[PDB]
């Protein structure tokens, strides 16, 4: 009954894409009643592999996959796109410094931001997964004239889900009974998982766990989780990252649970005193395709300090891209 | 919410498992209101990697995942299991002939067959994906007296889904409009994709495509599809295989659509003249945990010949394993 929506995904032949595309086609991201047209983008040298991915999707015989297209041209992939997941970023080259990484991404996201502004739906919803997510999203929307900056977001949902999982394990309760978890700031190590407003069965989390555990165990464990996965499996956490990306888009489009909220890195408008422009993770609720930052939360010194630290890291990264003339 | 069911999966840390576990935990296999308890099995050397997979699953914060346990002991993994997906088989390393491979698979499935008979639910539904699927299932059920042999099946759903995709592509119609596809016999190359009863938008398939294309293009392409994916992506088609595995269990536990059927390799009871005992793919309809071969179908010589050839291959494999003292 519903008309198909176009979903563009970059870095389509990579690991996250491999764990992501099949669930999207299965209807797990936008609803089992929502047909989807996948428009996949890859760099020229990965087009053969992308064709392999296309064949696997066809071999799933998905009743909701209304269309499937592979290309190496952003203007074709983003054509009339309703949603865009920017997964592909700059590969970690050898003998390459951090700054050098920034310039490569700068070229990638400036071009993609331009393509989007040129051929996608004016209200296209964008999620940046490629690292560094927050700054890449910044570069993208700053280079997307005519489009709504607020429709450019970055992912922190994996960190958010990881936090919920740790709290559940600690308190011995189902993760499904955990709500109001918050991750503030950058996608990086300065990211701040907030338990001050989180609840376990309706009870404040800090009534179940002490501050020492929170500061000395919870925070560092959430921040190091990605590395733990790598040390154990010998590969990055692509499957859980893909799940988080799906949930990020899903909750944004279909809505958040009543009385709960999720984490999304979005362009700041000064909420909580956070500098404008930088893509910062905030607690947010969503309804009918629009999100809103949850304001009014009490912020104590402990949280304040960590929120400012991550904000400053984001300001620093923003300074660097400005210097490089990317924005 | 239904009471939780226990789903055992072997080779849990491998490629198929990585594309399989998350969708199962998401409710894609048994329904969005059916809680699941994943009991994962791996070989001792892969237990660390499996712990990594366990962490990624936790990090998805799945509301339906009521339990999660990793082990290297089949008696622990299959304990009270309602479903068992046997994915892990013998790894083919250099210096191993067919006989060598059959020996190790023989020990693997005799042990798992015995473990299932000893600790799993009496009505445990078993799907064998590890190759050679059909023969491994035979070894498994023959070594599981006490358990319904019809409960031991082998997968042909990927071949089935691939066949539907090719027909859809050729006729230029949505794959959702393709029904009554059938794959008979062995999981291997002698596998026979039947187009004589298939319909496209209600019309007989052979009315839209000719026999020349069927024999010279359709059959070979479906048979070589797995190799085509490897050549394009550089890796096996684990995601589409996991999808097929999910649909195989899903359509069995829940049910097949009205007026349609699917393909499943199951212990023959003499249907269509197929020797008794060998796990052979047949067209089947299913309802709430029980399937039935679609008998009474008109079989032409073109199909008979191929059904006969693939059946002979299975007989020979059965004789090979019998001579090795595995059954
Ligand atoms: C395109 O895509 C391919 C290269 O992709 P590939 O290397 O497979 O990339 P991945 O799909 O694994 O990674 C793509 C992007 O997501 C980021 N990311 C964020 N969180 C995670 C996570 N938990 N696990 C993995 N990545 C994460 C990566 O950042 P980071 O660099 O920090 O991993 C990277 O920028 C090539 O084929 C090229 O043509
Ligand atoms: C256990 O399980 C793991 C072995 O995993 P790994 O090597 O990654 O294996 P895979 O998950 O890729 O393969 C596991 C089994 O499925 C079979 N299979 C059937 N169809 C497919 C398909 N389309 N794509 C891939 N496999 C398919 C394989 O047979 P085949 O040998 O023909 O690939 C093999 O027996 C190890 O961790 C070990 O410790």
């Amino acid at each position: 009954m519903k008309a198909p929506v176009r979903v563009a995904v970059t870095g389509a032949a990579g690991q996250i894409g491999y764990s992501l595309l099949f669930r999207i086609a299965a209807g797990e991201m936008l609803g089992k009643d929502q047909p989807v047209i996948l428009q996949l983008l890859e760099i020229p040298q990965a087009m053969k592999a992308l064709e392999g991915v296309v064949m696997e999707l066809e071999d799933c015989a998905f009743p909701l996959l209304a269309g499937l297209e592979a290309t190496d041209d952003p203007k074709v992939a983003f054509k009339d796109a309703d949603y865009a997941l920017l997964v592909g970023a700059a590969p970690r080259k050898a003998g390459m410094e951090r700054r050098d990484l920034l310039q490569v991404n700068g070229k990638i996201f400036t071009e993609q931001g331009r393509a989007l502004a040129e051929v996608a739906k004016k209200d296209v919803k964008v999620l940046v997964v490629g690292n560094p997510a927050n700054t890449n999203a910044l570069i993208a929307y700053k280079n997307a004239p005519g489009l709504n900056p607020r429709n450019f977001t970055a992912m922190t949902r994996l960190d958010h889900n990881r936090a919920k999982a740790q709290l559940a394990k600690k308190t011995g309760t189902g993760v499904d009974r955990i709500r109001r978890m918050t991750v503030w700031g950058n996608h990086s190590s300065t990211m701040f998982p907030d338990l001050f407003h989180a609840e376990v069965d309706g009870r404040p989390a800090l009534e179940l766990v002490d501050m020492e555990w929170y500061e000395k165990v919870f925070i560092p464990t959430v921040a190091q989780r990605g590395a733990a996965i790598i040390q154990a499996r010998g590969a990055s956490s692509a499957a859980s990252a893909a799940n988080a990306a799906i949930e990020h888009i899903r909750d944004w489009a279909l809505g958040t649970p009543e009385g709960d909220w999720v984490s999304m890195a979005v362009p700041s408008q000064g909420e909580y005193g956070i500098p404008e422009g930088i893509v910062y993770s905030f607690p947010v609720t969503a309804k009918d395709g629009a999100y809103r930052v949850v304001e009014g939360l009490e912020i104590n010194e402990f949280a304040r300090k960590r929120m400012e630290i991550t904000a400053q890291e984001l300001l620093d990264e923003m300074e660097q891209v400005k210097a490089l003339g990317l924005i």
